[PDB]
Formats: structure tokens, C-alpha cells, sequence
């Protein structure tokens, strides 16, 4: 169970599922993989957006960049431990 | 450039280049961002590990049950942008 290889292992399990009676599972796994990649991509865009808006803008002082960096850490730390209670349609 | 896959690499590089003492508080704050982001990634990968070990590698579950659990997990992720998620909530 090495965390950095968890998706690799799932990919390899997918590759091994070739029997017709396992095909609905294989398609469901393909959907997990797609949605997981989208989660990772969105997470990376969170870094890209911070990097652009805060760190590359050479009109912001080091002090302002620091403040913005501290606020994003604070926010992400809260998000990290937040618990879902509901979702809303559309 | 903004190749998304390289976002953390570029952040790490910016951190490495912030070496003047008047930039040090910004350097420390960026290192905190990097730690917190890597922890987010690590928990996400544990979500897959937990699924793999508890659903897929459990030989006592039928294919039907494994399919249902697989669909469930992706649906939850799919709904996360419309989710109400409360920080520091009551136990
Ligand atoms: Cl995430
Ligand atoms: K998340």
C-alpha cells in the first residue's frame, strides 16, 4: 500500500478485468479513474491560480504576497478537515 | 506556460529561489502551502487505496456489490463541487 502508487495499482486492476461478466465493474472503474484525474487537475489549478494571482504579480510587495500566502494556507487547512453534510442539485 | 501538471514543480522552484533574508517570511509561508497541498494529494491517493483494498480486493463481495460501491465513490466525488462542507464541525 504505497500511496503514490495507488492510482497505478487501480489502473493495473482495470487492465486485468477482461471477462464479459466483469465489464460493468470495468466501466465503473474507468469512471472512478476519470473523476479522480479531474480532482487532481482541479487541485493543481488551485496552485496555478495562487501562483499567478499572488506570486507572479511583481506589483505586490513581499508583505502582501506573504499575507495572501498565509490566507491560502489557512483556507486550505480548513478545507482539509471540512465534513460534507449535503449536496445541492445544479 | 501554465501546464497544470507542473504547478507544484513551479511553486517548489519559486520557493527554492527565495533566498534573501527579507523574503524569508514569504519562503516559510510558501513551504506551509506546499506541505498542506501535498497532504491534500496524499489523502486523495489514500481515498483510492482505501477503495482498492476494501472494495476491489475483498473476494467476499460480489461483482454487483463491487460495481455499486465503485459507482458510489465516483458519484460522491462528482458531487463535491456542489457540496456543503463544514469546517470544524460538531461531533
Ligand atoms: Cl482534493
Ligand atoms: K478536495
Amino acid at each position: 500500500q504505497e500511496a503514490h502508487r495507488a492510482l497505478e495499482l487501480l489502473e493495473d486492476y482495470h487492465a486485468r478485468l477482461s471477462e464479459p461478466q466483469d465489464r460493468a465493474l470495468r466501466i465503473a472503474i474507468e469512471r472512478v479513474i476519470r473523476i479522480f484525474k479531474s480532482r487532481l487537475f482541479q487541485a493543481l489549478l488551485d496552485i496555478q491560480e495562487f501562483y499567478e494571482l499572488t506570486l507572479l504579480d511583481d506589483s505586490k510587495s513581499i508583505q502582501q504576497k506573504t499575507a495572501e500566502t498565509l490566507q491560502i494556507a489557512t483556507k486550505w487547512e480548513k478545507d482539509g478537515q471540512a465534513v460534507k453534510i449535503a449536496d445541492f442539485i445544479k
